[PDB]
Parts: C-alpha cells; sequence; structure tokens
C-alpha cells in the first residue's frame, strides 16, 4: 500500500472527529428550528453540511492511499440543553478537532505526505473560522443580554 | 345515499371545528392588526385561509355523500384579550380539534371509507403543523421576553 | 371609546348578516357544483368571496371605532333545493341586508359618522347589484324555460 | 418471492377490472364520436386513458411483488345502446371496482403491505371522482332533459 | 348498413390481433424493465402504444361502417420468459397477423372497399417494420452473443 | 409531552437504521468511485442523500412529539469487499429496514399517530423502490455476466 500507516491512522482520527461533528449540528440545527430560532437553525445546518464535505474528502484521501476508512466508530456527542451550551459545546468540540488537525499536519510533515498536509490545512481554516463564529456569538450573548441575543436569531437572514 | 351515516357526522363535526377556527382566527388577525403587530395579524389571517379551504373540501366530501353540509351551527369562539392567551386558545382549540380528527379517521377505516380518511389525515397533519407554530411561538415569549416577542411581531416579513 | 354606541350595534348587525351570506353562498355553490351546474357554482362562489371582503371591512371599523366585533351569532341559513329556490333564498337575503344597510346608513348620517357611511354605502351598492343579478336569473329562468336555464348553466364560462 | 400471494390476487383482481373499464370506456368513447357527440366522447377517451396508467401501475407492482400480471382475463364489458345506458353501465362497472378496492385495502392492511395499500386507495380515489362526475351525469339529464343533455355535449370543450 | 358484411368480419379480426398485440407487448415492456433491460422495455412500450392507435383506427372505421366492434374477445397472450422468448413470441405474434391482414385486402379489394383496404395496408406496413426489428435483434443476439446483446439494452437510448 | 412514547421509540429505531444506511452507502459510494466504475459511485451516493433527507424528517417529527432523537447510536456497518458483496449487503440491510418499517406502522396505527404512520409509509415506498434497484442489479449481473455489468458501470451516464 502506498500510504504511510500513521498517516491513515491521523485521518481516520480526523474522519471521526467530522463524524461527531455532522450529528451534532445537524441535531443542535433542528433543535433551535424547533424552538423558532431559525436564523440559528440555518447557520448550524450548514456548518454540518460543511463538516459532511470534509469528511468526502477524508474518505477520498484515505482510499487513495489504500488505507480502510472507519465510519463504524462514532464519539460521544455532547447535545446542549439551550442556546449558550449549545454553542459551548460546539466550541469544546472544535478545540479538540483543531488540536487533533495539528498533530495530524505534523506527522504528514514529518513522512513528506505534502498532499494530506494540505487537504488536513485546508479543513483547519475551516474550523478555525467556526471557532471565530462561535466565540463571537458568545461574546453578542454577553454584549446584547440573551433575551436580545435569541430574538435576533428568531427570523431567517 | 352513499355514505354511511356516521362517517357524514363525523365529517360534519371536523366542519363544525373548522368553522370555529376560521372566525376566531379571522378575528384575532385583525385584532392583532388592530394593535399593530402585523405580522402577527399576517400569520393568523394564513391560518384563517388554511381553515377556510379544509372547510370547502369537507363541504365537497360531504355533498359527493349525500350528506347535508353543516354550516349552521358555530361554536363557541373563546377570544383572547392579549397575545398570550390567543396563542392559547388557538392552542386549545387545535388539541380539540386533532382528537375528533383523530376519532373520526379511527371511524372511516372501520367502514371501510378510505377515501374520506385521507382528506382527514391531510387536514389533521396542517392542524398538527399549527400545534407546532402555536408551542414554538408560546416557547419564544419564554425565551425572548414578552416585549421583545411582541416587537419581533410589529413589522411584516 | 371613540365609536358611537348605536354605530357599532348597527356595524355589528351588518356584519352578523355577512356571516350568513357568506355561508350560504358558499353551500349553494358547491351544491350547484355537485350538480354539474358550474357557471352557477363559480357564480356563486364569488359572491360568497365578495361578502367575506366586506366582513372584513366591517371587523376592521368596529375595531377602529373601539367595539367588539360579534363572529359567534350566525343568524338563520335558508338553504334551497333547487335552482329556483336558492336563487329566491339568496334575493330574499338581499333584501332584508339592504333594508338594514340603509337603517344604519340614517343612524351614521345622524351621529356625523360619515366614515361609516361611507363603508356602508359601498357595501349596499354591491348587495344592489347581487340583486340585479339574481332578479335576472329568476326572469330568465320564465323566458328561456327551466331547462335551457340549467342548460346554459353547466358549463363555465 | 416477497409478495403475498393473496396480495398478488388482489392486485390480479383489481388489474382485472381495470382491463375491462380501459375497453368499455373506449368504445363507448368512440361510439358518442361516431354519433356526433364529441364532448362526451373526448371525456370518455380520458377516462378510458386513466384507466390505462392505473393498469400500468398494477402491472409495476405485481411484478415487483414477483407475482405473474394476468392481462388475458377479460370479463364481461356492459356496452350501452344510447348515452344513458351507456352512463349507467359505467356507473354499474365503477360501483362494483370501489367494492373490490376495498376488498382489496382490507387485505393489504392486515398483511402490512402498506405501499400496495396506497397505491390502491389511489386509485380507489379516481374511481370515486368518476363515480361523481357519472351521477352528475346522469342528473344533469333529468335536470335540463334529455335533448338538452345531448346538445350541449355535441361540440368539443 | 353500408359496410360489407364479411368486410366488417376480416376488421373485427384484425382488431382481435391488435388486442393481443397490445397486451402481450405492454406486459413484456413491463418485464423488460422489472430486469433492468430498459431500452428493451421502452421499444416495446412503443409498440405497444403503436398497435392502441391501429386499434383505435379499426374501431372508428367498424362503426362508420355500421358494424359492431368486438372489444370482449381476447385470445391468447404468449408470454415469453427470457428475452429471447419474447422476441421470438412477438415474431410469431406478427407472422400471424400479417397473414390476416393480407387476407382481409384480398377481401377488400374483391367488394371494392378500397379506404378499408388502405388502412389496412398501413397497418401492414407497420407490422412489417416490427418483424424487420424483431428479425434483426434475434439476429444481433447471434452475431454479438446474449450477454452483449443483453448489456447493449441495459441503458435507455 | 405529547408523543406516544413506543411511538418515539420506533422512530428513533428507524433513525438508527438510516444512520447505518448513510454511512454504508456513503463508503460503498466512495469504494465504487475509488475502483473507477463511477455509475455505481453517483447511483449509491445519491442513495445516501435520500438516507440522509429521512433521517432528518424523523428528527424534525420526534422534536415535535418532545422526544430525544438519537444520532449517537450507530449500528454495525457491513462493508462488502466487491460489487457483488456491496450490492447484497446494502440488500440484507434495506430488508432489515423495510421489516422494522412496518412494525413502527403497525404501532402508529394502534394508537392513532397518523401523521407518523404517514411519513414511515412514505420511507418504506423509498426503501421498496431500492429493493427494487438492488434486486435488478444482482439481477442483471447473472444475465450480462459480472465483467460486463461492471463495464456498464464504469461512466456515469
Ligand atoms: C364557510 C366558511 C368559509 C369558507 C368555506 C370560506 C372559503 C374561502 C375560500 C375557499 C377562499 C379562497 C382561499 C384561497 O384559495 O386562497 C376564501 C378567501 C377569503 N376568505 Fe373565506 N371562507 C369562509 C368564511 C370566511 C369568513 C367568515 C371570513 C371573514 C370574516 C372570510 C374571509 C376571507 C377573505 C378576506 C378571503 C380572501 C379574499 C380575497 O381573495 O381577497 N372567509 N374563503
Ligand atoms: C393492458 C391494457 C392497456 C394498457 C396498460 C395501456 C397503457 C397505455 C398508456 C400507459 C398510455 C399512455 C397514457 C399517457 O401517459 O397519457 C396509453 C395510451 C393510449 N392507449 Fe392504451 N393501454 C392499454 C390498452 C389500450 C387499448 C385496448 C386501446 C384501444 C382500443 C388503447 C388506446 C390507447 C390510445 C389511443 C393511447 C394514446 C396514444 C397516443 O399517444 O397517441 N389502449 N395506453
Ligand atoms: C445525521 C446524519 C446526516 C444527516 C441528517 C445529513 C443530512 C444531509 C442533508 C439534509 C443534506 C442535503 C441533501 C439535499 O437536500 O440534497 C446533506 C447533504 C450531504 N451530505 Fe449529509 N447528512 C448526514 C450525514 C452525512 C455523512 C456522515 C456524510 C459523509 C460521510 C454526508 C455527506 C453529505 C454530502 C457530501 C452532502 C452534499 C453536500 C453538498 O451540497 O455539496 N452526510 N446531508
Ligand atoms: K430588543
Ligand atoms: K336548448
Ligand atoms: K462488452
Ligand atoms: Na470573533
Ligand atoms: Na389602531
Ligand atoms: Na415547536
Ligand atoms: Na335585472
Ligand atoms: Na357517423
Ligand atoms: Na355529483
Ligand atoms: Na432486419
Ligand atoms: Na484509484
Ligand atoms: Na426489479
Amino acid at each position: 500500500m502506498k500510504g504511510d500507516k500513521k498517516v491513515i491512522q491521523h485521518l481516520n482520527k480526523i474522519l471521526g472527529n467530522e463524524l461527531i461533528a455532522i450529528n451534532q449540528y445537524f441535531l443542535h440545527s433542528r433543535m433551535w428550528n424547533d424552538w423558532g430560532l431559525k436564523r440559528l437553525g440555518a447557520h448550524e445546518y450548514h456548518e454540518s453540511i460543511d463538516e459532511m464535505k470534509h469528511a468526502d474528502k477524508l474518505i477520498e484521501r484515505i482510499l487513495f492511499l489504500e488505507g480502510l476508512p472507519n465510519l463504524q466508530d462514532l464519539g460521544k456527542l455532547l447535545i446542549g440543553e439551550n442556546t449558550q451550551e449549545m454553542l459551548q459545546s460546539d466550541l469544546n468540540l472544535e478545540l479538540c478537532a483543531t488540536k487533533d488537525l495539528r498533530e495530524a499536519i505534523v506527522h504528514c510533515e514529518q513522512v513528506h505526505d505534502y498532499v494530506s498536509r494540505d487537504l488536513l490545512k485546508d479543513i483547519l481554516e475551516s474550523e478555525e473560522e467556526h471557532i471565530d463564529y462561535l466565540e463571537t456569538q458568545l461574546g453578542l450573548i454577553q454584549k446584547v443580554g440573551l433575551e436580545n441575543y435569541l430574538q435576533s436569531h428568531m427570523h431567517e437572514d
């Protein structure tokens, strides 16, 4: 097989994180929709779709490298019970995800798998953009108050 | 006459429920417009129109089955005095309506009037969607506060 | 409250007449459709819709004047059993309606509610147009014969 | 084979009913065209085509369930000698068809073949619409007289 | 009646052959579709439709000639169990059909029914085109092999 | 909570089945793409997307009924090693899925949750269409041979 065994392990680890995020964000989206917070529901749906696209790219890369993609192992979804908790749970997930991404990029560089590194760097940039969004939302709750913040997310853009 | 007599009684009971809802929702709509809560007035107008369309389908079915549509009996309207009472009154009415719809479907199934059952199931789905809307609105009043909730319904979409 | 109490009583009386006409004409429409007299069914549907629009305007005016619109009390629907009887019943209803309208306009003029008077005059003109239609139809039954008259109303325009 | 054997027997019974209706309605259509009653000929042609489409759906379902569609058995056509007999013969056929459809739906429900039930319910709704049309036509012959009724069906819509 | 009695018998015989072909080809079409041989299924559907159009023309001619079209008697459908057998069965049917057509044309010429002859000649040309198609398909099975032939008819044109 | 507790258990069981199918079909799709069987990869991708849409509808219904959607439990994926095993594994999964769907519909009917029944019937129809596709593909491998079947799925439609 052409792929480095540890690269493939790293890519399967990142894929596992994507699978958690897909489901966590999809459920959070539909919870916000059920509550009538449609702007949050829509944004979170798009985050879930973005993670689905990252998972696809990882699966394709693992197969090219002649590894076996692991879609069987689903780690812990941490579903919040209110908007603040859901935003914070998403942020905790992305803090974990970006740490694993950096560790994977280090190893790809070490064994000269520069195309896998580039793939992972693109995912990392996407996850840092999500962190920016999440930190901003939690900050806005403090600046405008929770009731106003939720009011501002009732109606879709 | 081709229709089952108890089917026709059930269809007239549902029709009676639709007639209450048409008038209650239409008056609630115009009360919201009078108060300047135009987004609530618009939504409630459309709920009234939807009930008018259900009444039409029931009337057509009753006549096909050679029954007499009952447009004469108008049950009690429970008109609320403020937004929270109006939403809750609509919700109470829909909970009664869906109970009667389920009882009518049971009977249609028993006598093999499958086309009447299908008509009633479509109405039931519409009324459950209205229950979803109403529970969501009452929840938003709690989450964003009454003053913000009303503010968000001043201007039309 | 800004409205004259007796004006509001008159407007609620007219509204009550509109509510009868809405339902009577809607059922007559669907009866003609069930019988295959689609041109009559279509015309009568449009009369029912026109009365719905008059009811809306009355409700809005009553609320502006700080009265309570009465959508609870539904008077007697007189449903005909054949085309001649249905046309005559509609005409009897409009004869009653136009008398109440004239009495309401007299009172509005007396207390200087000229905007309510104008609203009622517009409804009155609409109801006199319906009387013209109804008298014409009953006259055509005599001039062309009942069978030809019904034949001419089988197919929609 | 995946299909329930009695479900397949019921679907073939309905298919047999569709085959009678296709041929009876097609011949009635062309008889009306021969007589110059082109509006009746056109309507009846479309009824024949609708039955052809139902037969197609039944054939497809039977093959999916691994049964043998029965296009070989053609039951009795009851061809009328004049317009009133042809309409009544079509009505008699539809009353038989809807009885068999209800019996088939009962059995599908009992063995949990819910997709076959749904197919049959859609056919049933179509056949009840045809019953509505036929009863309406026979009623119009009484209301406008036979000669006027036929006159109204000379020219196409 | 204006028509020659034996001409009408011949036209009813041809009509009987069309009714067999309609059903045989329709079922063969849907069998090929069930098997995923969609190009064969589509071609055979169009053959069934073409026979339906021939049946229509025969019915119209028989009625003009003041005969009674026979849509009651359905002869034997010979449904094949695999592609080779279905193609050969269709060919056997067309060999029978074209013989009956030639015999009918002889009789039409004899009694000077030249318009019926022309109608039948047009049907005959259509059936010879179908024979050409069928012989060609059976020849291609021999030239390219059965597996390749079926492969080439999986996907629609 | 408005929902029947066993209805919610059934809806979560179906949701669990959808989650297995999403992942199994997505990986099978990308395995086919890796092997250059792009038409199979495309078809299987669309099957995965369809299951995603069913999962969405189930999640929305569970939340409306005030249950907790279970996106955490992922049952066993049975990933095939070649095309014939992958198709058969998908078929085995769909046979399990339709058994569970029928059991869920039985329960919904018993407790009068007719809107949940209708949702499940629509999913069931989709899964039976997939069974039709899968049985057809396995049949084509037998009819055209494995090498031809795979050749026919190299290039996209
Ligand atoms: C038997 C009771 C009623 C029935 C069956 C009925 C039926 C209908 C139908 C079928 C429409 C057309 C809806 C569409 O296709 O969009 C309509 C429109 C409407 N209805 Fe009713 N209606 C009823 C009573 C009322 C009442 C009591 C009111 C007011 C107090 C009302 C107000 C209206 C208005 C404002 C419209 C829209 C008219 C327009 O097109 O401008 N309806 N109704
Ligand atoms: C097994 C019995 C039959 C089946 C399943 C069948 C099926 C069909 C279908 C699916 C269509 C297309 C309809 C559409 O999508 O609009 C059609 C068209 C048609 N059928 Fe049939 N048919 C059957 C028998 C017959 C018979 C016995 C006749 C005449 C005696 C007939 C006359 C026609 C005609 C004239 C058309 C329209 C053709 C055109 O497009 O010009 N069919 N049929
Ligand atoms: C809870 C599980 C999932 C749900 C509810 C879900 C839901 C959805 C929905 C609703 C769509 C839009 C479909 C449409 O309207 O066409 C979608 C698209 C998509 N999904 Fe999922 N999904 C799930 C898991 C996954 C997984 C695990 C993957 C990949 C391993 C995936 C890959 C994709 C892809 C590639 C798209 C198309 C994205 C695009 O528009 O470019 N999904 N998903
Ligand atoms: K605010
Ligand atoms: K006349
Ligand atoms: K080949
Ligand atoms: Na930020
Ligand atoms: Na005001
Ligand atoms: Na809700
Ligand atoms: Na006049
Ligand atoms: Na003629
Ligand atoms: Na009727
Ligand atoms: Na040839
Ligand atoms: Na490759
Ligand atoms: Na199949």
